[PDB]
């Protein structure tokens, strides 16, 4: 069972140089403000910012050791990535397949493209892939033979075969290892791609996807962990996840709030809050950029268009959906690339009000480390590395974090975070209040404990009242 | 706990002449096809087709007696209306208020408009009322005094005061009486208007509305009934109801299905099924006509406009929202007035596929008696009475129902109903299957029982495969 | 080679009672105004107004004999339908299949659906058929066996198998017989359906459709006939036909002209005229109603919507494309149902200007008999028969035709027809003239012969000047 407290999303090495510096900054600044951490992939990896792991059972020496990861458990919940879709081509299992071909004992762990026969143009066209190449990578075996394996992402990421047994055995092995290190929340990355079936989109193929998901959830349960399955697609999948006793993502909230604040409109936000899925992990910013498919239906299309044009006229290029020529179309944008503080135009009041609304939304709130420090678009890093998403992946030295922690806007955010992590009304029931169409009123009640948020979207004001239980007096949070 | 079986929606006197003839038709035709019945208001009433009851403790003698109603219980579940918002001005309670004024012991039962003081123009414009008159009725007391009471609907309907204690006692008295006659599901009419507060819309004012609803729900539970609170507004209210251990309505489905079949599009339909409110009572047609606010957000606005223009170009006038000049707007239409069979253009395959999708949707399916008999738009009835909704409130003699029962499409619908009412797979868990964007695939599993629906929206084909328990083998259902 | 003169489109029995009365009216009124005739199907038929022929080798006695048909040849070109897609289920060939099953010597003549195996939902959905049923009919053999044959249209129309040899042998027999009765122009009905291949749309499947089409063209030529292949789809198919020495239809013209006259716009008309296909047969009205797919690209979508809404707002219901819910969409309308005189609002000047533009368009112009007589929408017939297309299939007695011929608008149309049929400039080359955006100027030159049409679309004026070569002087045509 997880703590109902704010979580930090952070890299192993973007705050100081490593996991030790990370722990130093966390105890120095956040020890009363968070109850958990999502540490992004810290295993050996050769692509995609950690998500091409050679194994889930080892720490990259550049980051530290397993003792450095266990330095967090015992005081904080620990959320760690489980890359269910693929592993690195430098993993022992895949190098063995390169070395021994189909005589390898790990041969059935990978998807062999030629075992599907001819795939028709129609069936190629259905496949849900955001890259403009076929998801097939041709490799050279040790004996000079060439064979093709399924490859959704970059070529160093070779997809796992959930028609075989080896994939499930591999994942069960990772989970047992991760939970024995104190991981109690498993983020299931890109789970929607685990179902390959020609004739389908090969993405979230149901009911097959929920059987994979129930199996992982059951394995996690017997090992003391819960699951955070990650999908960027229609909101409905978030309810499917929730209804199967797993934690979905509140991916709808960031673009919904951005629109709500920017246009002084509370209509869609309140409708979403009244129906939002149970047991969410909520985010405003992530390590990825603001995802558009997650808010379809939650926000009318014309209002998503407003948000898209508003952001893209002011920040870096979005990430496009595949073969989508219409840059003003909802259906064409996958993610806007913009820090959340810059999406709100560095407006301190708007940003704190966004965080308050996040924190009064049902579910466990995650704060991304860049948003924690009110970071701006990192143009210089993006130009240094060539990775668009680095515009939202700032590095900070420990001194730079000390300095950022002194900003008025960050001190207001710390006060909120402490309140959300500690005040007991959040452990009770959510109760939305009536407001006009340009403001939001949100409350939590648990016995005598009670707190109330009012946000005016016109003027970006945030007011929290709460009951100090020893007396009956209502107090103001001062944030 | 209700039977997980098909229910019939019917008037007390539109199948034959009374409740005795209703029971005759039900035992002759439907005793293997339904497990429950929603008999529309049959009390003494002076407005709006039963929904202005003088009391809930009497049967209008024109319909029969309480024994005619208890003849249905014991074999059938019984869903009955509770008009929580208002009672008749000819009720014993309101006639005492006319006779004795504010010395009446029932003074707190009604809302006294002048006790609000002056209502600003702004605050009048907020009020959620679909009629273009102020919701205030001036009545003359016996002593010649004039005083005004709140009046949402027709003038013979006087709203109840949930700021007083009398309103809760009145409802609790009705519930006790209704449950002692075998009512085990209470449809809570127009409950959203029970919260009056100036400065608000006076409709679904939260959290007050859910306190009213939790209270009635508990009274019903300890008297052996569950609740079906009815709201025609945004889908989110259906989920709010659902998480409070009450049955919401599937009002989203009818216009969603109509669009899905007419435009051969399953995208929005499948997204809705994946996220559906829990424990809902599903409908296609009702006694009121296809309501549009209920599918907002569920379907994009341009597709709702498509549905609106398609039906309005060939059917009777819609019911508008209050001061809405744009007849081509979602925001301007309240209900389409059209029988469901005419909405699907009297296409037997399409109508049967729609019913099959309804029956495989999670929740209790209700079949409206006009839709049961595949009835068409009743132009003559609407012309005789002047009531638009009578275009969907056909009368049948007992002879005419016998005749309609023999239609091939009605016999096909009977087979569906028998299957949905009896086959045990629906008592297990729902399982959506992958399909393309012009067809739907839906399944139910409960142990060894299993049934699978495939509907192709292009050609309106319906196919159900299921496991024959007697043999074990998979069979095709002949409907 | 055909005469470059006006042709009449007519039924066998809609002018008087039969083919004898047809010849009477033609020799009485039209002997200097037309040089050819398209007589719509006059064979034994049991569906679709003649288009389900039991055989092409005999005349239905209700219409007359072959001598009544040969009474027209020798003075007029003779255009007759060849229903290449299907023959009647009461044909000797299909009745032999019912009696003898797959032992029938004609078994290979029809398409047997079960020889395709399972057809996926995707491959069913690709199929181009304008009806909301699967195009499969289950028939009972004489021995009680049930088997299914392909069926695009009504069930009495059984499609022919162009994967077999019998279909070509049958068609070659039909062409040989028709040409021996004097048919020198063969209308090839619905040829686009002759290619059935699962995985494709089963409509205009290239390159095979042109191979079927080259073959018919070659058989027709060696029997003394040319071909008029009939397809309603994108105009590009009209050019594909034209490049294969066949006559395409000018289906683009009717909706293009209507828009041009109704909105006083010549832009799209002139662009089409400058690039229009080469050997076409031009029409304004046909026996079917104004077909929309033929004008896509030729007219912008927004201007097609204008035409659709303008006509549908004041005449009978359109014929829809399959499962198309948006009644204001181009993609949803197949044909408007309105006589061409009513589509122009019975405006005599506008109508005569339309015919002059038709006649000055390159190609052989056909005049439909209802348009000949300036006929209005025949609602009484449509209500009597229940067929929508009958609003455009008026019956006239010989006397009613005598009266219609005396109407001033028809007398002007006669002068045009005589002029277009006889003046030699039409045997030369077309030359478009510069005009503003609300008028059209068209000329024909052949040596010393020259004629020029000016139409003002604002005021519906039409002027023709022509050279009397015997005298040299320019004269005005008084029509
Ligand atoms: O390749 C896997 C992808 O999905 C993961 O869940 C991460 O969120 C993303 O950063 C990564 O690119
Ligand atoms: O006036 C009350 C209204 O709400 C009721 O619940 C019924 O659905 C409707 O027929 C009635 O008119
Ligand atoms: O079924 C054949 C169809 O195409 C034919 O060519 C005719 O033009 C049309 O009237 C008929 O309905």
């Amino acid at each position: 069972l997880l703590k109902n407290a704010v979580q930090l999303i952070c890299y192993p090495d973007r705050i100081g140089n490593n996991l030790t510096d990370l722990h130093t900054a966390v105890e120095k600044h956040l020890s009363d403000a968070i109850g958990g951490l999502h540490i992004l992939p810290f295993f050996p990896s050769n692509a995609d910012g950690g998500f091409s792991p050679l194994t889930h059972k080892e720490v990259d020496p550049a980051f530290g050791t397993w003792d450095d990861i266990e330095a967090f458990t015992g005081k904080y919940d620990l959320c760690v990535d489980l890359t269910v879709n693929h592993i690195s081509d430098e993993s022992p299992e895949f190098r063995d397949f390169i070395a021994n071909g189909f005589d390898s004992e790990y041969a059935d762990l990978f998807v062999h493209v030629d075992r599907f026969g001819d795939i028709s143009p129609d069936d190629m066209a259905k496949i849900h892939i955001r890259k403009e190449k076929e998801p097939f990578r041709e490799v050279t075996l040790a004996d000079g033979t060439k064979t093709r394996v399924w490859c959704t992402f970059t070529e160093q990421q070779i997809d796992l075969n959930y028609d075989g047994d080896l994939a499930y055995r591999l994942m069960e092995s990772y989970i047992g290892f991760l939970t024995s290190k104190g991981v109690n929340l498993l983020r299931l990355d890109a789970f929607g791609y685990t179902t390959k079936r020609i004739g389908t989109s090969c993405f979230l193929v149901e009911p097959e996807v929920y059987r994979i998901l129930d199996w992982i959830n059951e394995v996690a349960f017997k090992h003391g962990a819960e699951c955070l399955p990650e999908v960027h697609d229609h909101t409905s999948y978030q309810y499917a996840i929730s209804r199967r006793n797993m934690h979905p993502y509140g991916f709808a909230l960031p673009p919904l709030l951005l629109y709500s604040l920017l246009d002084a409109n509370s209509v869609y936000l309140k409708n979403w809050l009244r129906m939002c899925p149970r047991n969410m992990v909520t985010v405003l910013d992530t390590h990825d950029g603001i995802c558009i498919p997650d808010v379809e239906g939650v926000l009318p299309d014309d209002k998503i268009k407003v948000l898209i044009d508003n952001i893209d006229a002011r920040s870096a290029d979005p990430i496009m959906r595949r073969s989508a020529a219409n840059i003003h179309s909802v259906g064409a944008i996958y993610q806007l690339t913009c820090t959340f503080y810059d999406a709100l135009m560095q407006n301190d009041d708007a940003y704190i009000a966004a965080r308050a609304i996040q924190f009064f939304t049902p579910g466990i709130p995650q704060v991304y480390y860049v948003g924690l420090l009110a970071g701006c678009n990192d143009q210089e890093l993006m130009e240094k590395t060539g990775e668009l998403r680095d515009i939202n992946r700032n590095y900070y030295t420990l001194n730079e974090m000390d300095e950022a922690m002194e900003k008025p806007v960050v001190q207001r955010l710390l006060t909120l975070m402490k309140f959300r992590t500690n005040y007991p009304a959040f452990d009770g029931h959510f109760e939305l209040n009536y407001s006009n169409d340009s403001s939001v009123a949100m409350a939590w009640r648990h016995g005598e404990h009670y707190c109330h948020l009012f946000v005016d979207l016109n003027f970006n004001t945030s007011k929290i009242q709460y009951v100090d239980v020893k007396s009956g007096e209502t107090r103001d949070l001062e944030f």
